[PDB]
């Protein structure tokens, strides 16, 4: 069983009345392995806020730990790290994980839509893309709204680093026929850090 | 001299990097009159980190002193009440006032765009229109976006109670001709509680 660290989403990160948080995982453990402790530390100095769930079989028939560090939304943005010390019997010493905001100036996004290609329109099912680039650091939050409505039917890529130093990401809507042309309003609605009121929409039909 | 206390500024309120704070005023001071001394109170509570600027002549040759006290996000959006006691030698006793947001269950605002009044296109200024309409509680943030620059050439209407206990507003934004039909795209942004990721857009050309 080997640990991991996740950062907080995004979206979390930036809106007020959410709550941010640090997750610490450890996977793929026996059903005979003892329970695993954990221990935080914002900036070396342990804190004692964090909340471990219980502990679930996952799809290989092995198990999983989460603990989960409420955070403050401005202590990721001021770059804060976040330590996750855990052990227990299974371990010779204690693994240790760390994870923070990616360092450098923030940069906003370049939002833009992507109606059906041409040659798709001879489907019964297109795809709307999002495409959202020159941005940084990574933690970015891409959806989509039918109308204003949440849209569930959506894959967003993962973030990649162009020869620049910015990231980029593609989303995917796909929704059958009709709609498209005919129909409802589609719009992309990015959170980021660099943007003008950190969020921003573009919409397309 | 009669002492005022203002809301944080809706968009402060909301935006995680920005600092929302109370502003405590005594405005109208005599020349003659002994600097006045701020006090203030977080839940009946005093707190210590308020900043009174030095004191400015105003436009009647008089004078105001403002004192502002940064506070947390959460404070104002969990309805924590705040307290500014000032007094002076010019004052029998002390004046107290007292701020907190509007309670009750937020209400997300309907944003709509209208574009200049078919009987206004024949001048040389038109005016694009954003209409706010049933948001609760009043506090809210409407500013308008040239493609996708800020835009000083704006006036908002202060937010009014409609007979159902909602509020709505309007905001104006005036554009040299030209533009509107042949040219640049215009936002409407808003930032209210209410709103799904707390903010939304509405374009017109
Ligand atoms: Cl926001
Ligand atoms: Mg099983
Ligand atoms: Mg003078």
């Amino acid at each position: 069983s080997s640990v991991f660290i996740f950062p907080p989403k995004p979206k979390d990160v930036l809106t007020i009345t959410l709550t941010p948080k640090v997750t610490c995982v450890v996977v793929d453990i026996s059903k005979d392995d003892p329970e695993v402790q954990f221990s935080w530390f914002v900036d070396d100095v342990e804190v004692h806020t964090a909340q471990t769930q219980p502990r679930e079989e996952q799809f290989n028939s092995t198990f999983r730990s989460v603990s989960e560090l409420p955070i403050m939304h401005q202590d990721w943005l001021n770059g804060k790290e976040f330590k996750c010390r855990v052990n227990s019997a299974a371990f010779p010493a204690p693994i240790e994980k760390t994870i923070s905001k990616t360092k450098g100036r923030p940069k906003a996004p370049q939002v833009y839509t992507i109606p059906p290609p041409k040659e798709q329109m001879a489907k019964d099912k297109v795809s709307l893309t999002c495409m959202i680039t020159d941005f940084f650091p990574e933690d970015i939050t891409v959806e989509w709204q039918w109308n204003g409505q949440p849209a569930e039917n959506y894959k967003n890529t993962q973030p990649i680093m162009d020869t620049d130093g910015s990231y980029f990401v593609y989303s995917k809507l796909n929704v059958q026929k009709s709609n498209w042309e005919a129909g409802n309003t589609f719009t992309c609605s990015v959170l980021h850090e660099g943007l003008h009121n950190h969020h921003t929409e573009k919409s397309l039909s």
